[PDB]
C-alpha cells in the first residue's frame, strides 16, 4: 500500500530517556530513539529488540507498544510506518558507536530542539503512559505541513 514498515524504541526510565545521536544517514544530527526497517519473516517486535540492539548494544528484557505513527514526505512515494515502543527493562550499558552516540536525559531537558519536529507533540503522551495513533506530513526535513494525533486504548 505504499507504506513501509518501520520501529522505534524508547528506554523510557522513571526520571530519565535515552536517545542517540546519529552520526549520518537519516535523522542525522537529530537525538531519536532506537529503531529502523523491519526484515522480512520478522515480526515488528522482534525487529524492534533487534534494532534497539544493533544501534544502542542494549537487550530489551519487556518492550510495549505504546504508539502508531505514519510519516509523509511530500514528493516521496512511500509512507514511513512507525510502531512505536517503550521499555524500562534493559540489559547492557548503552555504546557509542560509528553511527551513535547514546547519552541519557532527564524527562524536563529532553532536547526538543535537536529532535525531529514532530516529537514535541507526541513525547507528552509517551512520558504520561499514554497510547496514540499519529499522521504528520512533512515538506523537507523541518516543516510539518499538517498532522493528526489521538489517543488510543489499543495501538
Ligand atoms: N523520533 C522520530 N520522529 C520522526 N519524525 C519523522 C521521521 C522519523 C522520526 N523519528
Amino acid at each position: 500500500g505504499a507504506s513501509r514498515l518501520y520501529t522505534l524504541v524508547l528506554v523510557l526510565q522513571p526520571q530519565r530517556v535515552l536517545l542517540g545521536m546519529k552520526k549520518r544517514g537519516a535523522g542525522a544530527g537529530r537525538w531519536n530513539g532506537f529503531g529502523g526497517k523491519v526484515q522480512e519473516g520478522e515480526t515488528i517486535e522482534d525487529g524492534a529488540r533487534r534494532e534497539l540492539q544493533e544501534e544502542s548494544g542494549l537487550t530489551v528484557d519487556a518492550l510495549h507498544k505504546v504508539g502508531q505513527i505514519v510519516f509523509e514526505f511530500v514528493g516521496e512515494p512511500e509512507l514511513m510506518d512507525v510502531h512505536v515502543f517503550c521499555t524500562d527493562s534493559i540489559q547492557g550499558t548503552p555504546v557509542e558507536s560509528d553511527e551513535m552516540r547514546p547519552c541519557w536525559f532527564q524527562l524536563d531537558q529532553i532536547p526538543f530542539k535537536d529532535m525531529w519536529p514532530d516529537d514535541s507533540y507526541w513525547f507528552p503522551l509517551l512520558l504520561q503512559k499514554k497510547k496514540f495513533h499519529g499522521y504528520f506530513k512533512f515538506q523537507g526535513q523541518d516543516t510539518i505541513l499538517d498532522y493528526t494525533l489521538r489517543e488510543v486504548d489499543t495501538v
